[PDB]
């Protein structure tokens, strides 16, 4: 039950290849720099970004590069990435895209210099895809009492694989339907298992090529090889995302990333420090029940050791908030094999029910696991709202309540500072 | 403790231009092909193969391709790769290689035509590298009186990544050491952890970029989209190979073909099924130990459930052979974690012990498992003879022990034809 292509929220906006399918995302890694992206179908255009600050009204010009591709029967329109850096801390910007015909213009406001009690507020959205669920949920978002400044995205864009050769029209209909948020204010990118899209019947074997054109992320800031996998501070907080459906095996690009990635997180620069990847860990709903294992058993340990705050995921179409555990003391036959309670852990937690294509995950795991503290199948998002360098405030929004009724409240209390029990 | 630049198996064959480094594999799905490749030093020269039967003297001619690459500051010779098919049964093969200058001929037998009774005998070396040990081991599988017709190779060849800057030279000498026997009989080829050769710090990035220029195999044959992984049949045999080192999470290309893999095996046509990575899935040296769990809990359910009979692997340097087990009842909850008799399992065996740079693994995981039939730390090589449907003989012979002394031997009832314990 998507929404049909005449919906509103799909609306191409008018003039002469007008600039479309607009997004922004943090470009560098300290968070003064930002990638532009848009969509012209009309004809090539220019790949220049016209942007000043409020105050100061010096007007720039970053130029970009264009490019294309082609999936099956499908030929996309002119894709353009233009990254503005050298920018200022916590102000605000004006930019301006399709400078040669018609003309369009957004703002955003950069982030405030990494510090330790920085405070910033994120949002958490997954598998959030383009069905009428899907609208009321970024609708929550946008009318949040506490006003998201950055999306963290979990995984599962468009959804677009469903649809008959993967129909990549509906890659832009999701441009043009997130827009009015990406567009506005950055969103971190996390590659899901319906970015994949490996095709061999149509020919189209290498994996995220869709997804690896229209989204850029800042990989290259931190030593990364690929676009799926990197890390990026912004405020007081230190996210890596990494790729469930990469090789992550001793010895791989991404495996040798992330142990030396984590090697640099300092905690006195950046208290929080966040993780990112499709597919959870810890899962006690039947929906791909144990397909975490495999990256658990080579990456778990690390995140006990470096003490990470909290790890998001989405695949599994609901929500899930674990409590504080581990279960690193395995050896094969020594039978220690349940988890524990452990205050070194992270807090787990599924947050990819903003929607997909309308379908809910209900049946869960009976009895409901120790491992897990709370979990409920209904759509909605949440917010990660970082106030000291010991205190952050997650909440859980449901579609079915009010914008401001929070049906799961949190306080984390950060592993490095602050190491008292929070458990709920 | 490798063998000098000097030593004499890495003897440059002489004449001008004379092929080099000359290797062979399988070319195809059933064996009527195979994959002949050389280096030339002075110049490209032709990628021409001249070769004819005992029997029809008709000599033909198959032209390939040419190709060159560059590492660091190593520039390679002139690589070629040129496929023979529509080849005979059970015949013996000449070839000439470097037809335009100086000439070199070689031989090999082809397979007999997949079926059930078909007997065959495979050679077994892992982590063969180019120490001293490793050319005993090679002798030993040359003098064996029961001699091998193929040889699966298990993981890391050269160990050129050991070198400054993986000093590219010591893959050139690699190939001509192993040529006195691979140029006479094909290897099946495994990557292994030593080939991912992933160096950032010289602006190398590509995994797999030597391996994959120098050895080229038949992966389009059995549908799959790359070198990594593929399948082969040969006499009785159904052979698989998977990269350890690659993704295999749920929905990747490995994952989805190896899926789709093992409901093509016909255990009526192939009785003998055999899969072949680098990282063992069981293991209880103390080196490595556990690296396979991250695999293992992806596909040990499929293993059991088509009963595989053997599964081989390296990466461990040392002898380790186990007792039909399986580990596939746990929940994370249920506390069911512990390797269990299964007369459905395969029997796993880790040789990647043919001598690699001239250490061995013993330290072990005392006391020893039950799960655990045979380990021993000494340098050798394997055989696996199939005689019947339903029997196949393992042996594994130790470089200390003479060409003919068997320290280990096994009989492998067929999981499909003859599902009788054949424990030790
Ligand atoms: C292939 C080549 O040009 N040889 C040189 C080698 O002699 C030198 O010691 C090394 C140092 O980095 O660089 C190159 O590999
Ligand atoms: C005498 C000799 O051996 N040189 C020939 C050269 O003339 C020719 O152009 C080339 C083409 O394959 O083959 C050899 O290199
Ligand atoms: C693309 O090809 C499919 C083939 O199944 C066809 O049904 C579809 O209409 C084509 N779309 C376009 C507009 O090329
Ligand atoms: C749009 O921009 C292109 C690129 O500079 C230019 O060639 C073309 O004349 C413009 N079209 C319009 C809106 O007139
Ligand atoms: C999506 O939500 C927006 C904001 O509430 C609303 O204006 C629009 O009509 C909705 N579109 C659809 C198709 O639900
Ligand atoms: C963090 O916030 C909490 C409540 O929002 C407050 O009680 C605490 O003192 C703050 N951290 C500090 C010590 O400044
Ligand atoms: C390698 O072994 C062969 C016998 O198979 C022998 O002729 C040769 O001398 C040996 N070379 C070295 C360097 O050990
Ligand atoms: C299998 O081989 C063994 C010895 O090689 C023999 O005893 C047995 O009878 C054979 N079975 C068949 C199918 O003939
Ligand atoms: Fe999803
Ligand atoms: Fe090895
Ligand atoms: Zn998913
Ligand atoms: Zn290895």
């Amino acid at each position: 039950r998507d929404m049909p292509l005449d919906s509103d929220v799909f609306r191409v906006p008018p003039g002469y290849n007008a600039p479309q399918q607009v997004h922004i995302t943090q470009g560098d890694l300290v968070g003064r720099a930002m990638i532009i992206s848009w969509v012209t179908m009309d004809e090539p255009g220019s790949s220049a970004v016209r942007y000043w600050s409020e105050k100061n009204g010096r007007k720039r010009i970053a130029k970009g590069k264009m490019s294309t591709y082609r999936f099956f029967n499908y030929s996309s329109g002119f894709i353009h990435h233009t990254t503005i850096r050298k920018l200022k801390y916590n102000t605000k910007y004006y930019y301006e895209v399709g400078l040669r015909n018609t003309t369009r213009r957004f703002s955003f406001i950069t982030p405030p210099q990494t510090g330790l009690d920085v405070p910033y507020t994120f949002g958490l959205i997954g598998d959030l895809g383009q069905s009428f669920d899907s609208n009321t949920t970024l609708s929550h978002y946008e009318l949040s009492p506490k006003k998201g400044q950055t999306v963290l995205f979990v995984g599962d864009l468009s959804y677009a694989d469903r649809y008959p050769n993967h129909d990549n029209v509906r890659w832009d209909t999701w441009g043009r339907f997130t827009e009015r948020s990406v567009a506005y204010q950055p969103w971190i990118w996390t590659a899901g298992n319906h970015e994949i899209e490996f095709a061999p019947e149509i020919n189209e074997t290498e994996p995220f090529k869709p997804f690896s054109y229209r989204y850029h992320v800042p990989y290259e800031a931190s030593q990364s090889t690929s676009p799926f996998w990197y890390s990026i501070k912004r405020a007081s907080a230190h996210i890596i995302v990494l790729s469930s459906y990469s090789a992550y095996g001793r010895g791989t690009p991404q495996y040798t990333w992330l142990k030396k990635e984590l090697r640099k997180v300092k905690r006195s620069e950046t208290p929080w420090l966040i993780v990112l990847m499709h597919s959870p860990l810890y899962n006690s709903y039947n929906h791909h029940f144990m397909e975490g294992e495999a990256m658990r058993t080579k990456f778990e340990a690390w995140f006990v050791k470096y003490k990470v705050d909290v790890v998001f995921a989405g695949h599994v179409h609901a929500y899930e908030r674990s409590e504080r555990v581990s279960n690193i003391a395995y050896k094969i036959t020594n039978g220690l094999c349940t988890p524990v309670k452990d205050q070194s852990a992270p807090v787990y937690i599924t947050i990819g029910d903003a929607g997909n294509y309308g379908v809910i995950d209900s049946n869960m795991i009976q009895p409901q696991p120790e491992y897990s503290a709370f979990r409920e199948a209904s759509f909605g998002h949440g917010m990660f709202d970082i106030k000291n360098r010991t205190h952050a405030h997650f909440s859980w929004n449901r579609n079915q309540d009010g914008v401001a009724v929070e049906a799961d409240s949190v306080w984390f209390f950060n592993r490095h500072w602050y190491p008292v029990d929070d458990s709920t």
